[PDB]
């Protein structure tokens, strides 16, 4: 009804990602009659677009044992891509890939451990020869080279974003190894996936910010002026700052993020001097989001506030708000857990003047949450998040995501026989074992707590 | 059970100490069926372990009166590695080390008035040549010349912690004498068995800050992120600081103590930037503990407090906090008397957001912490600690450690007809004869307090 923005929506090139039958890095697979229906040949070079901003560039192939409603990728263009099994993605022709004359490749450190000889000769030139692959700059990719496999991540290409690599393209591969921990964290930012119990709310940020952004023309055409400032606020530990990363990562929009408790650390001035490089910064950038964290932070009431440097904050805060004429294409989020500290002239019309509730989450909230949290954990047979997600009334998301953090710490508790924190690491078979049985849940449930 | 993380755990080279048979100071014997299954051979250079961070480097050797799961060790050694007859030790195969060219020493003052003569002549030659003695820095080891015995300090060494003294190596040993007060603080420095009645709360230490620090595969294998801002509270006086010390003694990790009114303190900014290289230091030294002792002081409630420089300085930790990636290693540990009185900001999921409640001691506790005062102190036949321990409900460590002070007063009030204060000494004898008794006790305690 109002969730109506957030719906999948059926069209001709929205496809369900399958297992791929051709197992090569630069191949995806659709059926005959799905490569008729959107006048796709044989060997045309697609673009995809998968899930937070990511893209992948493929050759597109014709197959029997694949369904019409399916694409069949490998496990590196679903990584590329960062989709699981089963997700839908975005096929869209791409006839416009000029031949790179320079790509910068470089391994990652955990994959290259012993023997260099060299990386170009033992594993690039086999892979690239003759293949006239495409590739898109930041794309993972897995090559076999006698012993053991090397995956590589794309750092430039010749043409902006993506190419084609002919046999004229100079592989550059010098440089440092890509440390494991850095495609970890960026595997790991957080998307619109990540954050549960907020269907209703997420639906709310991509009508204020995502929809007057990236589609101006409907809010001139139906002659409506979009809002500026949209407000989060709720409880501590229900979204906020999460939220906050998604958008971040999800959106078309540039996005400019701005710390509360970071402006407040600052000298005097030189922190009045940050905020306006962040509202000129998001209006160069034409469809931007300044996000300001912890709002209360930098905007509390003009009356409860004793330093003339807090005073002035506030003030050039509200000069900037009503500064971004009609035609900025910027919009204004921030997040606090104390709204009624804040200085309700920024809370008027123009400014921020629309609210979204992070609120405590219900309990298909909290199994969600539970369901996120527990995605990377070695989960019993035996346990049961739903009945986790009920026992839990006065949780956030945040209390949640202590739960698990501790009953996988009581998980360790019971390995501790086996665990001695004076060896130098631990035991290969012990490690393996380790999964968080429902009784860890049940421990780390009569230790919880709520902060509201 | 949740105790489980501080059990001894029976391992091959975990052995108690016994009194050496072989009494020179570079020597420790093991039974013939124990350097067997160690693999160790007559002669081998072995790496010890014993309490606080402490280790020493010996030559290996058997021995028949010596049992299996027991270690042969003399006064100097056992010094070293800071252990009384029968507590464990590490025993560690260490056949990486090189001959040292320069070393250091350093005689202790008060075994060294009265004729010089040559130190390095009368003294050390003869204790060095052709002997390919192992020695660490910081090893505090005893040489006999003639009249009598002088204690030297290890102060430097040729390769980093530990080397062979070949005929090779200059022993250098001009320079100040060693003062005996400074080595007296450094066999009195803080570990966990100087600090009672808190068993299950250094439990909850070592799990949140040693084991994230020394083990981070755990974690990272089961999926969970380690907690990285430990908050100790309790009433003034319970162990917070002795914990931080014995902490800062104890850990592989590097260490960093920020002190709440030290940090206050200094200029304007000045302070800022202390707490900024505090962090810098702790990222720099890869896994870290940052111990903010009285937070309290540094961070109260962004509302009750009147001053721009210290609403700022609270801004400026939160930022910090904030600011450390997950793949820092560090852990901040912060110790207030009042927590309620720290902006809750704080205190939120990602900073400090886990409690340790270092809480008023039982009557178990107060034993504990009476036995670990009176370590040191000539108790007499009729002291029962445990009657002192169950007269005193009200009392937290620092109540006793005062109450232990104040008995021990007594006992010299008692011994006044023999000094006097106008003497320039005190009588030999009158010394020796001081031994405090369980009379001097119940003064004490009739004169004791809680913080009522
Ligand atoms: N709705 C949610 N869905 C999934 N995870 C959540 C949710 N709420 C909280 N979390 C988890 O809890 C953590 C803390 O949530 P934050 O977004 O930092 O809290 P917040 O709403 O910003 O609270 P304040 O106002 O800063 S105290 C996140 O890193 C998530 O791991
Ligand atoms: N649990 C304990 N075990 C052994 N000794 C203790 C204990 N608690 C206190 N003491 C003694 O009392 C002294 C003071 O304790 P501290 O650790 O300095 O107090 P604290 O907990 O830091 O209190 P605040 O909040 O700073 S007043 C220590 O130097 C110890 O000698
Ligand atoms: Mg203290």
């Amino acid at each position: 009804l109002s969730t109506a923005i957030l719906k999948q929506k059926n069209r001709p090139n929205r496809l369900i990602v399958d297992e791929a039958i051709n197992e090569d890095n630069s191949v995806v697979s659709l059926s005959q009659p799905k490569m008729d229906e959107l006048q796709l040949f044989r060997g045309d070079t697609v673009l995809l677009k998968g899930k937070k901003r990511r893209e992948a560039v493929c050759i597109v192939l014709s197959d029997d044992t694949c369904s019409d409603e399916k694409i069949r990728m490998n496990a590196v263009v679903r990584n590329n891509l960062r989709v699981r099994l089963g997700d839908v993605i975005s096929i869209q022709p791409c006839p416009d890939v000029k031949y790179g004359k320079r790509i910068h490749v470089l391994p990652i450190d955990d994959t290259v451990e012993g023997i260099t000889g060299n990386l170009f000769e033992v594993y690039l030139k086999p892979y690239f020869l003759e293949a006239y692959r495409p590739i898109r700059k930041g794309d993972i990719f897995l090559v076999r080279g006698g012993m053991r496999a090397v995956e590589f991540k794309v750092v430039e290409t010749d043409p902006s974003p993506y190419c084609i690599v002919a046999p004229d393209t100079v592989i550059h591969c010098e440089g440092e190894p890509i440390k494991r921990e850095d495609e970890e964290e960026s595997l790991n930012e957080v998307g619109y996936d990540d954050i549960g119990g907020c269907r209703k709310q997420l639906a709310q940020i991509k009508e204020m910010v995502e929809l007057p952004l990236r589609h101006p023309a409907l809010f001139k055409a139906i002659g409506v002026k979009p809002p500026r400032g949209i407000l989060l606020y709720g409880p501590p530990g229900t979204g906020k700052t999460l939220i906050a990363r998604a958008v971040a990562n999800e959106t078309g929009a540039f996005f400019f993020l701005i710390n509360g408790p970071e402006i407040m650390s600052k000298l005097a001035g030189e922190s009045e001097s940050n905020l306006r490089k962040a509202f000129e910064e998001a209006e160069k950038n034409a469809p931007a989001i300044i996000f300001i964290d912890e709002l209360d932070a930098i905007a509390p009431k003009r009356e409860k506030t004793h330093g003339e440097v807090e005073r002035r904050i506030v003030s050039q805060l509200l000069t900037l708000m009503d500064g971004l004429k009609q035609r900025a294409h910027v919009i204004v989020m921030a997040a606090t857990n104390r709204p009624n500290s804040i200085d309700p002239a920024l809370r008027r019309f123009g400014r921020f003047d629309r609210e979204v509730d992070i609120g405590i989450p219900d309990a298909t909230g909290r199994l969600e949450i539970l369901q996120i949290h527990t995605k990377n954990m070695k989960l019993a047979d035996d346990v049961d998040l739903e009945q986790v997600a009920n026992e839990t009334h006065g949780h956030v998301g945040a209390d949640l995501a202590a739960l698990c953090s501790e009953a996988a710490l009581q998980a360790i508790r019971k390995k501790m026989d086996l665990i001695d924190l004076e060896d130098e690491t631990i035991d290969a078979e012990v490690m393996n074992s380790l999964a968080v049985t429902m009784d860890d849940f049940r421990w780390a449930l009569s230790q919880s707590n709520p902060s509201a």
